């Protein structure tokens, strides 16, 4: 019969190249010991030059006796780039593309008295294979599963595309009955032929025997059978929803005719529905109208890259099944088992695409290449009931009209792309009649102007009005007008998103902030849009997680942080929003402010002070209690409401309630706040850290010192502030801090900085980065007196890094009265912190 | 006027040995560009084996031309483990210690017509300084401020061993009136003599000026004048104590007298107390019975090692502060002058140390920098107020004792121990009349037979009973045989604790398996032994932190475990014991389950799983709800209170409420619970994953894929569990894997493993490690119902040992059953972990 187990145990790595690596003799003693899945590219997540070349693999392998007469084979369920397998220094194949299975039948390489010796050389620097641009990181190694499956001569065939080798479709469903597909191969790899009885045993979802099916087959040796069995049409089929995930189970047996003895055996599922997509009225599921509930997912997790082990996809897809999620677009490649197991089971539609991304290079073999990793994804997820639509490409004019700008020099590379996506789509519709076709599209008319936009069978359009410009209504107005000028092109909104930082909330968020609060105007700007517009098929939220992309700067460098969760899984309190608006079967309630628990605030004498404290719930009406006080009911809209919270003492706890069909809901947390004097005396100095985020709306709390900069203010009697100059912004990487934020933001042709003080001794610390790449040089004062006669931040430090500079100050006035005078360039200054010493 | 500011910035760093490095002209532009503070030891948190050697630092100077005719000092305040500074290429001066500041007058060397190379040769492998031994990452860098300070050709003297150069003293102390001595130096850098007027200003606590004293001083050009100046006696003195840190600022300023322009002007703070130990009756301040609550504080931060801000002494300082404490151990070296400002000024007493630990080597030079280091501590740290005692051993005898079993081999290392302690006995008391001294012991009565227990004003003991073998009890025999045998020795214990881990959590908690449960037993019993006792003068708690540590493995390796708060400072729930034990002035309530948010168990049915939740509260009675519904209302005893909890739902309110004071207290928060079937089901399977923690009795729940792995269980009809088969626990790093408490433990000599369950297909995850490397060497067989899926497995001999070994099968189920057997072939069968799940 047929075994199958991992052989992800006992290895050996060496990152480069390496003479005489694939032999059985060759000493690794020195080598890294590392247990699959593995990458070598956890460096991405610090550096953006992460290594990209060859790594290579050793494990022996000693067989069974068992095993002595059997089919022996390797699977490798992914490996990136590209790789290369030997069996005792033996060249046995290869395969190209690092999301897809490859799979090699090595029984004549192998030995049975002696140890054997299995090599893999995996490359991540191949530019002939997709993707060559797009923005994730392109992580090297062999990062999932690798197995070694036994199976004895006649065998269901193994080595088509690194799948199954069976497929199982239903040409046609109703409500009133179905019909079912059951084809396939099997192998003979005997030297003799061979009398065989194929079985199909099909099974209700309640596990009870629905139908047999029996063939006798005869196979010469060597002979490779392709059976294609329809079943008896199902009566009054059980009918597949992300919300009644009802599945057919179909066992498929080969046994020796005269012996009657089981030889292999395939389990797999399948399931009845049908589906389709409408310009106008939206997605069908089932006759029913369906909305597309999604998001996408990204398959890495800081710091292992995606070297995740099977419960951490199942992790994964809890998260978003649990947050109301109904359909998952699977981007930009196709991704593990396990994921798609808990699609078909647990209940999620999906979407998978392979990654060609940005442009269509004229590379050699590329083409090739993709069309093998189409042929690849589909055959290997062929069985996958949760998949309704195969994509190939994704933005893929981004690049090219960044990249050249004359009709002369784009004609080539159209001409490239639009020949490309064609041949894709013949070769998807050859492979599988049963799905629909999509591409994804950034938000552009290139791609109805071109001509792209005709070839698939629906459109996806990423967009990101509100955060890359424009304006959030912009939304609406795009796929109006998308809809007028291609009303029979369905539309799904296959990307949106903002990113966040848990480090910065403002009370007056703004895109590229990266306040909390930000993405969360945003996402409830788009999420009622997508709801409520009829013509919209769904939307896929661009991402559920923070992931990596080590070109990346911004607020979190190397990381894109347009999740709904942290890349460690965490939710953000925005991924409640969803949860209230797609939960409608429980209770939701949720403070939304997890993500800002570490707060602080300008204080008048003893007054409180007030933050915005947001809930997210489906309750239509919710209280909030600070510290036992009520803060009064409010009715929520659009799943939130926000109560301006009274701050004062240093641990307050936050308590919410209300009631849900017929029973009360609670909710509660405890958080930090600081109180900030706005006017400093002697007494409310002892112990102040007065820092602030100069240049910025935002409170910057670090999460390395835990300490929150305030957001910039003016400079009134009696406290403190700024004089004179404008908001500056940053969205490259600032050297030598972990607090970029705070030094990414600036006021840029600052006059002065003053603090009302009593006299006595003091401890400045100013915080300077240049990030304007004549120079900026610039003197500074303090109360009449020079501290810097000549400071160029950019001479001293270069552009882009971090200066912190201390100053001891003896103040004999009443104030504190910094003063910059420019020399060359302009006076900056990007964060200021006070402290009274003496 | 003096002008002091840091030179952090702007720097290039290079790892390793490099020829011409400080000359001027040397090309730096590919080094690293770095800002300080910076350790070269990230690679600790990490790597055992963490790089121990030579680092180059270079900066530029460009010197400001309102310097040109003053003093230029330049102040490192601490290079890890030495320092050589060069200015031009020309050495300036070096220092040796990694925790004490160096200073150097660098006026001849610069330029201020051109640019000047500042190169910083910094070495964390020389064996001549201390430590050579001892618990903690010996980090290289420079991981504190760099400054440089410009002052006029006379001023107060800055290159006394690295000290602000001014020693301020309150020689008698008394309710009715204290006595201020105030000293220091002034240097005349100058060609001609001056004739300068020297002011003290002395402040009471309210800001207001208490008394002037001025005095006339004659200085030859380039000469060292010291000064001494008693004030007027204070009367009535506002005393200071950490509840109550009052403060006197002395301001201390020089004028050239002729002209009366201001020259120098140097700030301290002074302050009145008195303290006393005693050994019947523990330790007096200003006359009153005082009970020390105190914790030890390491100086690092994962991942970023002693490179600490400032801002985040002070965040570390506040935490401690709001827990309670009024006393720190600053150890095992002395600290960041931020820490001490803190000390001073928001209120707690100190004790410091400089890092003589384990075994006094004989090498040549050692003893001679452990008397610089000493010096260097007590004079740079003079003038806190806080501080009242200063050590300089730790476990001194306890590699000692380790390594030399025969008279032999140790008389002369004990000679050697005996005559660096009282060398620095006498260098102590010579550099400082005003404060006590101590050293630290390991638990042995060696201390008290080598006579090492006879040199210091008191003694401390560390005392791990109930955590490095035998009863909690023990801590308590411990003392009362020391107190009987040596009962004019008065003791503080300055360390106690016990190391935990957040992801793992114990019904029945027992010493090294690590669960944050008992840790908490541990601390239980410890503090009120510590309060209790009046011959305890106290208690400084190991550690305040979980900090780095390289040689460490256990359940967290590369770290000591044993914090009061994670190395991210997120406190630990037993934190709030020590808050609500040692804080009256406000209420503490506290849900004790934010180390167990991650909740699973066995369930019976749709019963209830009853799980254990803790509280720690100062409050006599405690209300507990989950999801609304009142568990009832408990009396606390030691700060505490325990409920047994029904969890169902997925994701459970927890509520707490009392009365304190006379007003309502709150508390609560959310966590997970995830319940796993007793008995398989077909209706069950679906969307489980049943993942156990084979020869544990700890819940492991995973920080990196979040899945809580169960206690093991036997098996029972029905059911699942294990058959045959021993415990076995190892504290050696498992390779490959995050998840190494689970690889840990194990069940030896297991002969089976079994679930109930209905026919089907079935991925069975197994988990292994071979701990016993001592091994024959363990090879076996497994069959999954009579099928065989491993004819010859042997761990050792495929990966080695102490290396995770994870391995998936898929098997069809035709039976009731899932029969999970081992077969031995040689040494013995043993399984770490077992995963299932059904898949058809
Ligand atoms: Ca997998
Ligand atoms: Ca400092
Ligand atoms: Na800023
Ligand atoms: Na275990």
């Amino acid at each position: 019969q047929r075994q199958t187990q991992t052989i992800n145990d006992s290895w050996k790595f060496l990152k480069g190249e390496c003479t005489a690596a694939a032999d059985s003799a060759f000493d690794d003693s020195k080598w890294t010991s590392i247990h699959l899945p593995h990458t070598w590219n956890t460096d991405a997540y610090t550096e953006k030059d992460y290594y990209r070349g060859t790594g290579w693999y050793r494990r022996q392998l000693t067989l069974p006796q068992g095993w002595k007469e059997k089919q022996i084979i390797l699977r490798l369920d992914a490996a990136g780039k590209s790789a290369t397998i030997y069996i005792n220094g033996k060249n046995v194949g290869e395969h190209a593309g690092g999301y897809t299975a490859c799979s090699f039948n090595i029984t004549p390489f192998l030995s049975f008295d002696t140890p054997n010796t299995l090599a893999v050389c995996v490359d991540n620097a191949r530019q002939d294979i997709a993707p060559i641009s797009g923005d994730f990181t392109f992580f090297g190694g062999i990062y999932r599963d690798v197995w070694l499956t036994a199976v004895p001569n006649q065998h269901f065939n193994l080595t088509n595309h690194g799948s199954d080798g069976l497929f199982i479709s239903t040409p046609q469903v109703s409500e009133e009955q179905a019909t079912l597909s059951i084809r396939g191969e099997v192998k003979n790899d005997a030297p003799e032929k061979a009398t065989l009885e194929l079985t199909h045993t099909i099974y209700r979802p309640d596990g009870t025997l629905l139908q047999t099916l029996k063939k006798n087959i005869q196979l010469k040796a060597g002979e490779t059978y392709a059976f294609s069995n329809e079943a008896t049409p199902v009566l009054k089929p059980e009918l597949w929803t992300p919300e009644t995930p009802r599945l057919y189970r179909v066992e498929t047996t080969l046994r020796n005719r005269k012996t009657k003895t089981l030889l292999d055996q395939s389990n797999h599922y399948t399931a009845f529905r049908w589906f389709r997509f409408d310009g106008d009225e939206g997605f069908f599921l089932n006759g029913k109208p369906y909305k597309l509930r999604g998001i996408c997912r990204h398959q890495d997790q800081k710091p292992i890259g995606p070297a995740l082990t099977d419960e951490m996809h199942r992790r994964d897809f809890l998260l978003m099944k649990e947050m109301g999620a109904n359909f998952i677009r699977i981007s930009h490649y196709p991704q593990d088992d396990a994921l798609l197991e808990m699609c078909d089971k647990l209940g999620m539609l999906a979407w998978e695409e392979i990654p060609i991304i940005d442009i269509v290079p004229n590379t050699p073999g590329y083409g090739d290449n993709c069309e093998r990793n189409l042929r690849e994804m589909i055959r290997q997820h062929y069985n996958h009931p949760s998949i309704i639509t195969w994509g190939y490409m994704n933005e893929i004019l981004l690049v090219t009209q960044r990249k050249y700008k004359t009709e002369a020099e784009l004609k080539p590379v159209l001409e490239r792309t639009l020949a490309l996506a064609n041949r894709l789509e013949r070769v998807l519709k050859e492979e599988d009649s049963t799905r629909i076709s999509t591409m994804a599209f950034h938000g552009s008319n290139s791609y109805n102007e071109t001509g792209l936009s005709k070839i698939t069978d629906i459109v996806g359009w990423n967009l990101y009005q509100g955060w890359y410009g424009g304006d959030l209504t912009g939304f609406e107005k795009f796929l109006a007008q998308q809809h007028q000028n291609h009303p029979t092109h369905p539309m799904i909104v296959s990307e949106y998103g903002a990113g966040s930082d848990k480090r910065l909330h403002s009370l007056h968020p703004r895109a590229f902030d990266f306040s909390i609060e930000y993405q969360q105007k945003y996402l409830e700007h788009y999420l009622p849009v997508l709801e409520d517009t009829p013509y919209i098929c769904g939307g896929t939220h661009w991402n559920f997680i923070d992931f990596s992309s080590a070109l990346r700067d911004e607020s979190m460098p190397r990381i894109n942080n347009k999740g709904l969760v942290y890349a460690d899984r965490t939710p953000k309190d925005v991924y409640h929003y969803y949860q209230a608006a797609w939960r409608k079967d429980i209770p939701v309630l949720h403070i939304a402010s997890r993500d800002w628990t570490d707060r602080a605030g300008v204080q008048q004498g003893n007054a409180p002070v007030y933050l915005p404290v947001k809930i997210y719930t489906n309750l239509s009406e919710v209280e909030l209690f600070i510290d036992g006080i009520s803060l009064g009911k409010q009715k929520t809209e659009n799943y939130t409401a926000t109560f301006e919270v009274p701050f004062s003492n240093r641990n307050p706890f936050l308590f919410a309630q209300g009631n849900y069909q017929g029973k009360t809901v609670q909710d509660g947390l405890r958080i930090n706040f600081t109180p900030i004097p706005a006017c400093l005396d002697a007494n409310n100095l002892k112990g102040l850290e007065l820092a602030v985020n100069v240049g910025s709306q935002c409170f910057f709390t670090s999460d390395e010192s835990q300490l929150t900069w305030l957001p910039d203010q003016p400079y009134a009697a009696g406290s403190w502030g700024y004089i004179g100059g404008k908001e500056g912004t940053a969205q490259t990487e600032i050297q030598n801090t972990a607090d970029g934020p705070l030094f990414q933001t600036l006021r840029n042709e600052i006059e002065g900085y003053r603090f009302d003080a009593p006299q006595g001794v003091y401890e400045i610390e100013l915080l300077f980065t240049d990030i304007f790449r004549r120079e900026s040089t610039f003197g500074i004062s303090i109360n009449g007196e020079v501290v810097e006669e000549s400071l160029s931040p950019c001479k001293e430090s270069g552009y882009f890094r971090a200066l912190r500079k201390k100053y001891y100050i003896t103040n004999d006035k009443e104030y504190i009265d910094i003063r910059f005078h420019s020399t060359s360039g302009t006076c900056f200054l990007n964060g200021i912190k006070l402290r009274n010493i003496y």
